[PDB]
């Protein structure tokens, strides 16, 4: 519009154009050049971020900090440049609005260092970091030939097929990241690829001011995986992590290829060099040294596996919803069952016409199949209900009975499947079969059949297979309800009146997961410590093991702690430090000494000391440095010291020693009723000095007028500054104990005059680097940095001296101790509450219990597990998994590692057997049907023989014939029932049988397999064995023995490898769970069939 | 600073800015208590920072509008 310009020519609106993520943009007014950006990178600004998501959670891709450096470098290096050794640090999630803090700052001429950060509640995050250089050379490389290029590379890759690809890792690239069209390759040995990359339609319009687009540069990127050494060898998920040099050398606009080159393919990461060319091969950008990979730690990746591959059954309580003839079918006739008479007659109450059959054991088969058979095609039935009579505690017997009833059960749902007419609903009613509610002692015998219903609803779906666990208090009104709701869950059960429901999920857990013990307070070691700092609930009790100290330490029996300021910090992850590492609770400690290490003339046992040591001061025993502890005077206990120490030294340090604290001059204490505030006074009072002092609450501001101090004023805020100017005749203060921060801290500099003292004993504003201005020290100002934590490594004996002189002074009574309110070691998170909420005054001591109390103590992976003074025993151990585990354990450190199996050892496992023996750890193998009892007492036996106690058990034994329901052999059965159960049963009989050198056992394995849960077809007697196996370990827990069981997964000598289970099974041993699935999920064909044919895996379809 | 109707207080000049063909300048204000932010001018050059204006912004003030005039009676 000409005219609308012509008469806008006079109201034109101030604006400013800004790059689309970095944003406004403004030059800090120091030297040196310092420039700083502020932007939004919020999926509500730039809708297609959320195209870019890991885990299904919208992420900042790495894409976007090469943008921003590229940025970020004309800005600051008025010239052309690159972008050197950009590193990503944590992944940004975003939200609808995510800002972002640029900064770039000049170090020396022709150089810059970048970084992008994110502020969150006070709290800085860095996200990004790298260097900008100006003075680098213009080396355009030169233009590529396309069509030579394209000629060289004639394997073509998909995108789309690629970018499904990175789906299946967890990294999802919506219609923004698809601008990836088609990767050409050749082979591994050519390291190139070219790639036909192009910027998506939408976005076209927004190319704004985008030295490259994010979304293209990232396809690029994507482009690196279509290399075939890549999909070879790392076939894990590959993130972009850095990228060593970043040039561009013209507009990406018309960018249409992209051409990579293979520098480093590994395991751990890919490296590779990449070159943005147009449709003529022009280079436009160049990003040499662009660094992949599994995001961090290689044990962090190990870690994430085992959690992804467990998996649990877990049971929820449900109601039963909305909104025929019927046959009720038992499995044993000479028991008369209650629930079956009680099923028969409530279905006739709800007005069905049921029909009863009464097979069992010992009793023509073929006939009553025959008759059975006749009953569905003379009469069109609903449902089948087979309930499972339960004989008359013995376990040795219901572990064969277990078997009849499997055997019986084949028998059934033979006949039920070869149906001529639609086959009716299978519903088989157990007997306390299996675990749901912690208090349950399963009953066994129809342990095994929950395995075979699985295997059976796979093979023949047409009947849905449902499982109805009951207990004997429950009613049959109840019952029938289930059977004529028709539910489409097929793992149930009823515990009194509530109907509970099954359903599958990973849940790798360490909390109640996690190995429990009772310790002693006197004797063994108990810490204090968070689990995951800013949580207060996560603070636990943690053991460790008190080992002999030295050389020049000491060992203390810790009495009392105190709890500093610094403690509460820790516990909510705010606490900085120079280290990096966050420290541990507990500074300061006051005890006895417990032992001397070799060899200090210093300290004698017995002496009552006081100290520091970080490595936690919450705990009964502490090891100590020898220049970090003195003997306690006579004048005060353990208790006054550990709450003196710390607060009384950095006041003692910063007034009377740096500060040189005279007679009569002024100071100010910042928030006075703490702990180094009421030390501050004590030292003021005694100096002479004037006290001026602060605080947040009125009723905290009132107990300093109260305590006898004119001049209180809010700490909260900047007003005491000319509150006490105005107060002092303008004069101000002379020193100033700043704990406070910010405009505060700048505040109370310009007041103090002349004297011009300023001990920060505050680190909030150091750590942050705040320039702080120089024009208030005209007047002879002297600023002092307090650290004692730091001193305590770099300097420990002026620290040991200054601990010494406090003490001194306290008991000498030379200064009087502050208020002190002592917590017991158990509420210390409330004590942390209370200090945290500013509800406090004074000092908080935590009392260690010097009692013969005990108290409940969690250990993380102090787990012994394998152990030289200890002997195991493998049972399936010459062959399989039972080999390769030995070779582990052997190798581990184990003394004595009993190997069995029925069969000799072979040429190949023979010769394992003699390089474990060459190198050091014996293996002996004593071979027998563990089905026999015998067997496992001979195996026991063999194991204690040399002087150790039997401390674990793995029952790798096992026997797998697969057959079709209909080919099932009552023998077969037996074949693979035998090993897993009755060697399981005559395992830990032979352990209960042992003497005291098998009751000292840490664990007891059993292997089952993963066909049992899910119900792999063909295996059925398998899985019933497993099944029966899986529900005595919970019996076996339930009974106060250690238990375990792994169904385990696909194994390789996308499936299990070897020594990635090795790690699974020693992780699960460190932890309390029985229960253990470990198996190849991801999004696998069995899974995904079965998630949508039943709502057991209701999870896993999501 | 405080997204609301707002007093400035205690507005002081300091230094006489002279004017270039370009003389930058930065404004900064900080928030110190609630409803009330340092307000603060000042101009960079050759290293020596130089505060050429402050103030206190309040925005907890009453809107306690004066009365309006009557135009022609005070010119009368
Ligand atoms: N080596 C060292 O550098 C060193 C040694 C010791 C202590 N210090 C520093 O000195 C300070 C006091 O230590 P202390 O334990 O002896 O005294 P303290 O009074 O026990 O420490 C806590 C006080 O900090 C104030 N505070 C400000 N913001 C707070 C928040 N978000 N949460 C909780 N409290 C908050 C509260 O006082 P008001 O409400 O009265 O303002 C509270 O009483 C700490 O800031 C600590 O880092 C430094
Ligand atoms: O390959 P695999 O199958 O993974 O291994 C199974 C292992 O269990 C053993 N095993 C199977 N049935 C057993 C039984 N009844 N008693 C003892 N060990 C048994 C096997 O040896 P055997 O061939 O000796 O049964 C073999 O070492």
């Amino acid at each position: 519009m000409l005219d609308r310009e012509l008469e806008s020519s006079a109201p034109g609106v101030p604006s400013v154009s800004v790059h689309p993520l970095l944003g406004s943009h403004v030059v800090l007014p120091q030297e040196p050049e310092e420039h700083l950006w502020q932007g939004d990178v919020g999926t509500e600004a730039h809708p297609w971020l959320s195209d870019h998501r890991v885990h299904q959670v919208a992420v900042l891709p790495g894409a976007a900090y090469c943008e921003m450096a590229l940025a970020a470098v004309t800005p600051v290096l008025g010239d052309t440049g690159e972008v050197h050794d950009l590193k990503f640090h944590d992944m940004l999630l975003l939200d609808d609005a995510t800002p972002v803090w640029v900064s770039a700052a000049v170090t020396a001429p022709g150089t810059a260092e970048f970084g992008v950060e994110t502020h969150q509640s006070g709290d800085r995050t860095q996200r990004a970091t790298a260097v900008l250089r100006g003075d680098v050379d213009a080396e355009r490389p030169a233009a590529h030939s396309i069509d030579a290029l394209l000629a060289a590379h004639p394997n073509r890759v998909d995108g789309d097929e690629l970018r499904a690809g990175f789906g299946t890792v967890g990294i999802g690239h919506g219609a923004a990241f698809a601008g990836l069209s088609e990767a050409y390759v050749a082979t591994a040995a050519e390291p190139t690829v070219v790639a036909a990359v192009a910027l998506p339609g939408p976005l076209r319009s927004g190319q704004r001011g985008y030295t490259v687009h994010p979304a293209l540069l990232d396809a690029c990127f994507q482009s690196v995986i279509a290399h075939p050494e890549v999909q070879n060898i790392a076939s894990g998920m590959l993130l972009p992590l850095g990228v060593r040099r970043l040039r561009a050398y013209g507009s990406t606009r018309n960018v249409r290829y992209c051409l990579s080159r293979i520098v480093k393919a590994d395991s751990f990461g890919v490296e590779a060099d990449l070159e943005l060319l147009d449709a003529d091969g022009t280079v436009l950008l160049s990003a040499m040294g662009l660094q992949l990979g599994t995001g961090n730690s290689d044990k962090a990746e190990e870690e994430r596996l085992l959690d992804e591959r467990l998996l649990t059954i877990e049971w929820q309580q449900r109601e039963l919803p909305r909104p025929g003839s019927w046959l009720v079918i038992l499995a044993g006739d000479d028991d008369e069952n209650p629930r079956a008479a009680g099923v028969v007659s409530a279905l006739i109450g709800a007005g069905m016409p049921t029909t009863t059959m009464a097979w069992s054991h010992d009793a023509d088969h073929d006939a009553q199949a025959a008759a059975l058979t006749a009953r569905l095609d003379e009469q069109p039935l609903a449902g089948v209900a087979v309930i499972v009579g339960d004989s008359e505690h013995d376990v040795g017997a219901d572990a064969r009975r277990g078997a009849d009833h499997v055997r019986h059960l084949v028998r059934i749902a033979r006949t039920l499947a070869d149906a001529v007419g639609e086959p009716p609903r299978l519903y088989v009613v157990t007997h306390r079969s299996q675990h749901v509610l912690d208090t349950d002692e399963p009953y066994l015998e129809h342990s095994g059949l929950r395995g075979l219903i699985r295997v059976v609803g796979m093979e023949h779906p047409r009947l849905r297979a449902t499982q109805i666990d009951v207990d004997d208090s429950t009613a049959h009104e109840a019952l029938v309800r289930q059977l004529l709701s028709g539910s489409p869950e097929d793992e149930t059960a009823w515990r009194d009146g509530q109907w509970y429901a099954a359903r599958l999920c990973p849940s790798p857990l360490r909390a109640a997961e996690r190995r429990t013990a009772v310790a002693d307070n006197a004797s063994e070691g108990m810490r204090l410590v968070v689990r995951n700092p800013g949580d207060l609930e996560s603070m636990e009790l943690v053991t460790f093991e008190r080992g002999t100290p030295g050389p020049g330490q000491i060992e203390v029996a810790v009495k009392a702690s105190s709890i500093n300021f610094a403690d509460v910090l820790v516990a909510f992850g705010r606490c900085p430090s120079f280290d990096g590492r966050l420290p541990e609770l507990g500074s300061e400690f006051g005890g006895v000494v417990t032992a001397v290490g070799p060899g200090v003339t210093t300290h004698r046992v017995g002496d009552r000391v006081g100290g520091v040591s970080a490595n936690g001061c919450w705990s009964n025993f502490v090891t100590c440095e020898a220049d970090l502890a003195t003997k306690l005077p006579e004048g005060i206990s353990e208790h006054e010291a550990a709450a003196v120490g710390l607060a009384y030294g950095t006041v003692w340090l910063g007034l009377t020693e740096l500060a040189r604290m005279s007679a009569g001059d002024k100071i100010l204490i910042h928030s006075a009723t703490g702990g180094v505030g009421q030390a501050a006074i004590a030292v003021a009072r005694a100096a002479g000095a004037e006290i001026y002092a602060t605080a947040g609450s009125e009723k905290r501001r009132q107990l300093l007028r109260d305590w006898g101090i004119e001049h209180v004023y809010d700490s909260r805020t900047t007003a005491f500054a000319d509150q006490i100017r105005t107060d002092t005749d303008g004069y101000g203060v002379d020193i100033v104990l700043n704990s406070v921060t910010g405009p505060a801290q700048r505040a109370g500099l310009e007041l103090l005059a002349f004297g011009g003292r300023f001990v920060e004993i505050g680190k909030r504003d150091i750590y942050a680097d705040t320039r702080l201005g120089l024009f208030p020290f005209r007047r002879n100002l002297s600023f002092y940095a307090v650290d004692l934590a730091l001193m305590t490594v770099t300097h420990p004996q002026k620290i040991r001296d200054l601990l010494a002189t406090v003490y001194r002074l306290i008991a000498d009574g030379t200064l009087p101790l502050p208020e002190i309110t002592h917590y017991p070691l158990e509420e210390a998170a409330t004590a942390i509450r209370i200090m945290g909420g500013a509800q406090h005054t004074g000092k908080l001591v935590i009392d260690i219990p010097d009692t013969g109390q005990s108290q409940v103590v969690v250990p993380p992976e102090q787990v012994p597990v394998f152990r030289g003074d200890g002997a195991y025993v493998i049972t399936g151990g010459l062959g399989g998994l039972g080999l390769f585990l030995a070779e582990r354990m052997a190798a581990a450190g184990c003394g004595r590692i009993v190997v069995n199996s029925r069969s000799a050892p072979s040429t190949r496992s023979s010769e394992i057997i003699e390089l474990i023996r060459a190198t050091g750890a014996d293996i002996v193998v004593e071979c027998g049907d563990i089905a026999e009892p015998d067997t496992a007492l001979r195996l026991v036996a063999a194991a204690t023989q040399t002087g150790l106690p039997l401390r674990g058990v793995l029952h790798a034994a096992a026997v797998v014939e697969d057959a079709t329901l209909a080919n099932i052999t009552d023998e077969l059965v037996e074949h693979d029932w035998a090993p897993k159960v009755y060697g399981a049963w005559n395992l830990h009989q032979a352990v209960q049988s042992g003497g005291p050198a098998t009751s000292e056992l840490d664990w007891f394995c059993a292997f089952s397999s993963a066909a049992a849960l899910v119900g792999s077809p063909g295996q059925g007697a398998y899985a019933a064995a497993n099944s029966w196996l899986d529900a005595f370990m919970q019996w076996r827990r339930a009974q106060g023995l250690p238990a375990t069981s792994i169904a385990w997964g696909a194994w390789g000598e996308n499936a299990i490898a070897p020594d990635e289970g090795a790690y699974a099974f020693e992780a699960i041993l460190r932890h309390d769970r029985v229960y253990n699935g470990y198996a190849p999920v991801l999004g696998a064909s069995w899974l995904t069939a079965f998630a949508q044919r039943s709502p057991f895996a209701e999870l896993f379809l999501a």
